[PDB]
């Protein structure tokens, strides 16, 4: 109900104050400026009321914070604020039409009186409120057809920007190795030439007068493992000297700290010393065998050119008379691929694709299950026809209406808060060879699970827990209609969970708890023996896949339930228009960038918004269609033809600027950077990128 | 009934052999050598019981046909073959299984004795047979999966085969200059610079070291018009100078033969030669203007380099920064690009697009009205329940057989004999620079309007006219029923619509009527001067356009009622077996090709059969759940998915080798070339083609 909303506004509002302010307290200490300003050590540009900084992190132009942070940053910035134009207007639209439209009606009461559970106050400013009848269900149409024209031509404008963006971007850049550099992965065996001859022969023959040199890539990953190892242990071992140096009277160090209650044979100083040196003999013995092993060379290559012309001429075109053999695609940078999963042949690289869709199929109904359980929480209030459990509830009445908002919220987030991390390991399961290509892959992952289990899966559970009584007793024929009349009040579900997570998260976000413990901790109990803990920084990066799924369900949410219940919206604006201060100010400050893939992810954000309007027009259409109308359904079935339309038009016309790479702009490049340093060796700057670091 | 059936083969069967009788008779002619064996002196090769034609038309080997007529023609004839090779498995199981399953019941019986007006016997063979139980639904879906899974899978080889076949041909081909070739057409205006001067300028700096020459479209549509009007009226000339010879009486030409009564102003030789000079004149002054005109000057080019690998790579990239300007495609052949609609601005063609749409949806309409006549004919016999034209019905009971069987394939046929002409308009008043382009764009066009047109409307409209009297007076909740088991008439209809079209339309095109009239008229009251009518010969091309969409719609047909009703397979079989017996000797021997896109279409011919696969599916899960079954919908929708995700991988696999050309085989074909040919002087080979050839 409208108290739920109000008592969990207050709480969270509240936390959002408390979090801002332990903010600020710790951004004033002196000994954290090693933290909360990451991206100005990184950068080498720094030594050593409260809301002020909200403000001055607005004061950065966007030409200047391309060039400080990246442009993957700024375009997530855009997202935030994309996310304003589409929903600003559609706000005001929506609730000064339909609040109006909603809230006269008086025959709900006597509809309501039979035996529905639903709300008082909160619902009659929803579709479900009003019967069928002309005017008004003409009237959410229009406002149906309204709502996606503008946030098409909004995505339109936004997706030209964009493109010119990236395409400016590219095109003044430094000269990072990936430029003249294409990855050919399928180099088919041969008997009497090794994968190296294979590759010089093919790439000096059939694409001759601009191949420069090719590294073929090595299955050194035993020799990571290794190395690995050996700096954990070595970590281990300095922690333990500092233990020995802060208490020099007993050198007790048992292991009994793992599982089995294992541990005996106490492991002093002398043990780690002894297995550092094992494991460095170990390690110089696999790294000489590696080198002195034709079986560690798979069948890759990272060839390299000398004008961005041929690059992108290889980069695009097929290269042989097999599409799966000599696959071509531009190469990553040396600080982008993710060098694990170049020794996958590429057979188990669809295999791995099958089996991890079996997983995710499995995690999205074991993780319904939980689903479940939290719309069975505090939004249980309607099964009390029951009353077996009426103890909690009786209890009181304030905290009923607190637990009622807040415990849903925070165990829905608690719940899903380490599934980012688990369809990363999915996503990077079945190969991908970039950080950059396995964030935007997990992303999606991540938005097709929350789509289908949040939304979906939520809805029908809350559906089916709190109109239980109202079709426990009737026929098949009343369940359409409580299906139809069920989604307003998921609707103020989803208002607490968004206040919850966006709000509260955001605010926890700028806190920055996790990266501040673990600085503090490998700052005490670690090195602390010179001005080398520099790689003590590890802010992350933006983190793509963990904040851009959430940000498309808040768009589907906002985009579903505009005409249906415009109430959702002022909640997502609030939270727009707050993520978008926290995360530019992260940017300037914090969060070094791991990759630079300049904008190429706009392509899946635009069709995720696509897919939500979709997606959006055809539960309304439903909705409508199960509300007892007639001419609901002839109108609300061109929109989902429309807007593919418009998707196919923007596909057409601005998606070649992120997928592929004009020759004119490459030659251009080309020119300026001849005329300009006409000495450059490119051969020596060229040939030891891409030799999987660990050989140094 | 099956009596219509079998009056209908016993007349199509007897016309096949008249029209294959007067076929000997005509080719044992010797002065009809010049028309029955057209690509033998095109080609120049020469110079000047009944059956045994169709032994012979099978001894010449693909190897040597390719070589012969080229790769469309063989394509072709494997399109042909692919049906049967589809379609046989699937007939011998389906009947094997089906037909002692369907003929076994006796319930039909009363459930016919209500009130149905369906047939006797030739429904027996069917779905609708049998009532809801469950082993016999269940061989029904086992056998709906046996089909597709056959169907796919000899996609899959066909479709493998026949991409070896075009890389194999295409790297050993001729030097036609359309390997060295791109057609850049957006060419962005400027004020100070020609057209030109901007292809120079742009393709010798942004793509050097490979640029040979171009040359630039003009818009001679009007020269090409008068030249046409000029050659007709040197036509109308010669044809009165033979009347006059042949009838030296009188000069009496009064031209009284066109609409209005017009004709007065007696019109003999001496007023078509003043119109000759006239236009002569006119033809000479529109020359030297467009020579010296720039308006003429369209924004497109025809840019030609110095080896096929440049031209890939030209062809296969973006070329700027905007993906709507300097647009570059594989140039067609001089011989094959369609002059006339090089002067549509890059504009006018979306805005034509659109309205040939609507056109298009304009005739679907006004011929859904003749297809509901057409269904309103013979099969009208179910209808004798208002009785108010029993008057022909009641003649006799043999004719009314006949009628009921011929007059409908007769009338459909006739009908959309002069669609193909109108649909070919369409498609080239859209505009799409090739003769290729545009017959396949045709193909699309008539496969689209025949599926909506004949089966959907064919269908609703017998569904509508015969089982009429069953709904007349029925409720709401009858409807699906009736439409459930309408289906099968529609295949007894079907049965005879393909005897008629196929088989003896087929016998027709052997018996080539109209060239060889449209040849003697031509002959005799045409020049006959000397030996110059070897432009007499028009044999056209294969025509894929009217051939294609008509063996499409019979794999629709013959995948939609397989399961359904495994009668309609034989007859399918035979106009496959048939037809392409007809076909290879038309290839070998009448039949000259205009263009030679080298089996550029079969991407278009699978995606039709994947299409048809899936509706065929679609309308059995609709079928069976509408007879009154439970688990028939849940396993009938995983074949539409299948399918799709089948397509998907050979699109993935196989397509490349129709839609992109790969660099290593450009560069080898290179290479053989140059050390073959060494003094080859490309540009004064390559110049002067691509002038359109008005100019001369």
């Amino acid at each position: 109900t409208l108290q739920d909303i109000g008592v969990s506004a207050g709480i969270n509002i509240l936390s959002a104050f408390v979090f801002f302010i332990i903010f600020a307290v710790l951004r004033l200490q002196p000994f954290n400026d090693r933290v909360y300003f990451s991206k100005w050590y990184l950068k080498g540009l720094r030594s050593s009321k409260f809301l002020n900084w909200m403000p001055e992190a607005l004061k950065m132009p966007e030409p200047e914070l391309i060039d400080h942070a990246g442009l993957d940053s700024v375009v997530y910035l855009r997202i935030y604020w994309l996310g304003l134009k589409i929903f600003t207007p559609i706000a005001v639209l929506a609730w000064a039409v339909l609040v109006p439209v909603n809230w006269t009606n008086n025959t709900l009461e006597m509809a309501k009186q039979l035996r529905n559970v639903t709300s008082s106050d909160i619902d009659k400013l929803s579709v479900s409120n009003i019967p069928e009848y002309s005017m008004r269900f003409w009237t959410h149409i229009v406002m149906a057809y309204a709502f996606t024209i503008w946030t098409c031509y909004v995505l339109m404008k936004e997706y030209e920007t964009i493109a010119n963006m990236r395409l400016q971007f590219v095109a003044s850049e430094a000269r990072r190795p990936d430029q003249f550099t294409v990855l050919v992965r399928n180099v088919p065996p041969d008997a009497d030439e090794s994968v190296s001859e294979l590759v010089e022969h093919f790439f000096l023959v059939n694409h001759p007068d601009h191949y420069l040199t090719h590294q073929v890539v090595c299955n050194a990953n035993k020799l990571a493992d290794l190395v690995k190892k050996k700096k954990k242990l070595q970590n281990w071992l300095d922690y333990y000297q500092l233990k020995y140096a802060r208490n020099n009277s007993q050198r007790i160090m048992v292991k009994l700290g793992f599982l089995g209650l294992w541990g005996q044979k106490v492991d002093a100083i002398e043990h780690y010393i002894a297995e550092i040196d094992k494991i460095s003999k170990e390690i110089s013995k696999e790294r000489e065998e590696v080198v002195n092993d034709p079986k560690a060379i798979m069948p890759a290559a990272f060839v390299s050119f000398k004008t961005r012309w041929a690059a992108a001429v290889c980069a695009q075109t097929q290269q042989t008379r097999n599409p799966t053999q000599w696959l071509t695609e531009w190469a990553p940078e040396p600080r982008d691929v993710f060098w694990s999963n170049l020794a996958i042949p590429y057979v188990s690289l669809t295999v791995r694709r099958l089996i991890m869709h079996v997983a995710f199929f499995f995690l999205t109904f074991f993780f319904i299950v939980p689903i479940a359980f939290v719309q069975s929480l505090a939004t249980i209030e309607g099964i009390v026809k029951a009353a077996p459990f009426l103890k909690f509830i009786v209890d009181d009445k304030f905290m009923k209406s607190v637990i009622q908002g807040f415990l849903p919220g925070i165990a829905l987030k608690l719940f899903l808060a380490f599934l980012p991390s688990i369809l990363m390991i999915m996503s990077k399961f079945e190969g991908f060879t970039s950080i950059s290509s396995l964030e935007r892959r997990a992303a999606f992952r991540y938005y097709i699970f929350n789509l289908v289990n949040v939304f979906l899966a939520s809805v029908i559970a809350g559906a089916a827990f709190e109109q239980l009584n109202s079709f426990l007793n009737q026929s098949a024929n009343q369940i359409p209609k409580t299906i139809g009349v069920a989604i307003p009040m998921k609707a103020t579900f989803f208002i607490t969970y968004i206040m919850v997570d966006g709000w509260a998260g955001v605010a926890g976000e700028i806190l920055m708890l996790k990266p501040l413990i673990m600085f503090h901790l490998k700052n005490a109990f670690l090195v602390k023996t010179d001005k080398d803990r520099e790689e003590a920084m590890d802010p992350g990066s933006i983190g793509f896949n963990t904040g851009e799924p959430r940000i498309q369900l808040y768009f589907l949410l906002g985009l579903v339930y505009a005409p249906v219940t415009p109430m959702l919206l002022p909640f997502i604006l609030v939270f727009f228009a707050l993520a978008y201060i926290v995360y530019r100010h992260q940017i300037i400050n914090v969060y070094n960038q791991e990759y630079e893939s300049a904008a190429a992810f706009w392509p899946d954000v635009h069709g995720r918004v696509i897919a939500a309007l979709v997606i959006s027009q055809l539960l309304l259409m439903g909705l409508l269609g199960t509300k007892h109308a007639a001419l609901a359904a002839p109108f609300l079935i061109a929109l989902p033809v429309l807007t593919i339309g418009f998707h196919h038009f923007c596909k057409g016309r601005y998606e070649p600027a992120f997928i592929r790479y004009p020759l004119q702009e490459a030659m251009m490049k080309d020119t300026l950077e001849t005329a300009r340093e006409p000495n450059l060796n490119l051969k020596g700057y060229l040939q030891n990128a891409y030799v999987h670091p660990v050989f140094k």
